[PDB]
């Protein structure tokens, strides 16, 4: 009733960049709330690989991908999206865990200058794609790094497939980008004064359904080296994974997927002891799994050509004690 | 059983009609098994596949690409009359996914032009098929060309959820996607043969390339749109048959979920639930069932998003009724 | 403890080229236990069509794809892997189904002349994909054929969504590839007189993510005729099928997946019913079929430009009766 819907406590939360997630319970605190977000819609030219390569990226609260939002079920996530009048395009947004007006996006089309104010009942549960979708050029904005996720978690935690509770130490949020850079006649990326001067011939890349670039976060390792996700041996992680236009294939190299809500709705029993899981593109899904050994690992997108190719690879850097009983070097590599 | 036995089978004939629309049927089943009879005749056809007036010489099933949905029930026996008229002048058969032997029927329905042939199989698993053709050798030429539908096998007693709840739909629809390979010249405009024979070659190089020049729903860049699109309303249970018979598609409906999808098409195998984006592997037809609660305009897409809006898989619902702002409601309007 | 491994029983087992598995039980015959395996690692041309194209291969055991493992849940695999002196790269593993070292690839780099013994409990139930993966080289040895699968049987069989039994009469496994092999201007494929002369050409060849050809057991045809696969009507068989680059779509016509663990793992309940299934590049799956129709059978990738341009097709000869009820021509082609 209105009346109840007026009355449900209001909460503002603080954003954090991916592949962080701000502060969450994951069993719900409280009643329903209306959870309020704002971002800031920023169009900016990025850097996303060792040659110096450019996208005009269209990025919500200025990174690529958007960041994680979370709330639980049955809660309403009412969000204030901004589009500085320094900006050139329109924008909007699409919630997929929203239900009408195009997932929001038809009541959210904000030129330069303009803000609004979308809320919407957050009434099932799992992780969901959002991302921006102005009618006639779709495509283009979401590929331009206009895309995050949101996590919508049952009020009681996660479970596993017997309702067993399933809780996480850590979750981080991997959103995987397509990129279509166009090259000269000589085979080197082009670089452009404004976004629109690029639309042409980045459509033409798009066309071939092949992208120059599959990277995490925004850029080729902005996920390995020193900016590794971390985790201890015996810690239980959830990693999010996105991709808002293109189908993926996550794998941890040395590790599994325990429990992967490969669909990523919560309320559809997950997948167990995964080697590599699939995220159709326009999806998101997530995997559960418990550290058993120390190192470094890798977390890619297992087609290897778009891993150690194309930039879809990621390092989580672990710490604890080896377990010899897991695996061990018999003999180490010898004449 | 035998041919006898199956003989003192009630028959039924059924009068097919044209994709995204479905003949009348029942969920749960009338009485028994019967034989359920279909026919279609073979039309090697040009189409006109978007706005541009891009042609393709298609090889459609009942006239129409995708072919139309037969719909059946779990263990009746599916007849079908299939010919091949004489102004035809290639060889067609047909496989049925849902069939068991003979290469899903293909194998006994070689019909060269001028030709016919009736192949009856039992229905023994439920779930939504692809049926297409496959003449030995030139088997993704037919299928590209667009010679390929789907079947709904239902369970004798409906549909029903992972949990054993009957799942009742108010309206259906099939969406057919198809996949095609137009050549172009060298100025980047689609070409024109005179028979489908002079595109073959042409067309066998871009197949080769794995990229379709246009993915699009019932043979054309918006066929689903305008005063062809599909409709509904708030509050009605719309099932969404689905089906790609040569490359993997993710079906979304922007603004809603896909409450119970069979995202593998197969009935025995629980649906998932509150879906945002389900996947369908080439060469296989899915369902998903949805309970609309917003009125507007929706479009149900291929998300790949250049496939949906650049290529063309992209279909529209119009949906009457009344707005619900407890679901969504625009606080503050595009403003200063 | 080491102790507790080293009193556990020990078998060594002997490999077969694929598509035929090594002799195994389906249930468990005592306790867990260490299977032994030795692989020696083949650099080596195939001829991958009838063209004469060739690939320079990079084989464990001398096949594309490697052999398939078979241990049960919880017994330890122990391998040693050979890398002789005539081989011109280093290489290594990585077991999809071990936990630690990147699979075990950080623990077996061994270059020509050297070897290495690796061992791994195989705690989780299914079939898994294993591949070479030398650190900046990965995709270009997985392309090259140097991939695989083990299949980790619960030790008590399998079983449906609901225990009951799944016992099988006979076993295959294919294993698909997709190459990527360079053609000269004229659009005839090139041949090299060494491994490393190939991989510029070939990297240029992978980014385009289109591959030349997509082969079963290594070149298009190669699982027919005298390798067709063969069952009896009646014959209940399980197909594993494996993809460790790129995604494929399984499909026997004129028959179905009557139990098919999609995502290859055992724990998870398999589909069923069937016509087409999903495994994602990176994994395998496995398929449980009982013939019920004598004839020859095509098993395919569904994507038919694939599977009859490309080359992904094989075939099963299966011997029996017709049954009439099931299918029957009422009126075979005529006027
Ligand atoms: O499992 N990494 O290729
Ligand atoms: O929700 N489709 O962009
Ligand atoms: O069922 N094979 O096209
Ligand atoms: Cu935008
Ligand atoms: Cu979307
Ligand atoms: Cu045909
Ligand atoms: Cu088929
Ligand atoms: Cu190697
Ligand atoms: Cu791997």
């Amino acid at each position: 009733t209105a009346a109840e819907i007026a009355a449900l406590p209001r909460q503002k939360v603080e954003l954090v960049d991916p592949p962080f997630v701000h502060a969450h319970s994951q069993v719900a605190e409280g009643g329903p709330k209306v959870v309020e977000f704002t971002m800031v819609i920023e169009e900016k030219k990025i850097v996303i690989d060792d040659a110096g390569t450019e996208v005009h990226a269209m990025a919500f609260n200025g990174t690529v991908p958007g960041p994680l939002m979370v709330v639980h079920q049955d809660d309403y996530l009412e969000l204030t999206l901004i589009n500085p009048e320094t900006n050139t395009l329109m924008h909007n947004i699409d919630f997929h865990a929203a239900t009408g007006a195009l997932g929001g996006g038809g009541l959210t089309e904000i030129n330069p200058g303009e803000k609004t104010i979308l809320r919407f009942k957050a009434t099932k549960p799992g992780v969901f794609v959002y991302h921006c979708a102005p009618p006639g050029m779709v495509p283009w904005h979401v590929v331009s790094g206009m895309n995050g996720a949101i996590m919508v978690l049952p009020r009681e935690g996660l479970h596993d497939g017997k309702g067993k509770a399933l809780t996480y130490d850590k979750i981080y949020y991997v959103g995987e980008q397509d990129f279509y850079v166009p090259r000269d006649e000589n085979g080197k990326y082009k670089k452009y004064e404004a976004p629109g001067d690029a639309y042409e011939d980045t459509v033409k890349v798009m066309r071939t359904l092949t992208p120059t670039h599959v990277v995490f976060n925004g850029a080729v390792g902005a996920l390995t080296g020193d900016k590794a996700m971390t985790a201890a041996v015996g810690e239980k992680v959830l990693i999010v994974h996105s991709q808002a236009n293109r189908d993926t294939r996550p794998h941890l190299i040395g590790g599994h997927g325990d429990y992967v809500w490969a669909t990523g709705k919560f309320n559809t029993p997950p997948d167990v002891d995964q080697e590599t899981w699939f995220i159709p593109g326009g999806a998101a899904g997530a995997a559960f799994y418990t550290f058993q050994q120390p190192g470094i690992y890798a977390y890619v997108n297992h087609n290897l050509i778009e891993a150690f190719e194309l930039g879809a690879a990621a390092h989580f850097k672990v710490t604890g004690e080896w377990n010899d009983d897991l695996m061990t070097s018999v003999l180490a590599p010898s004449g």
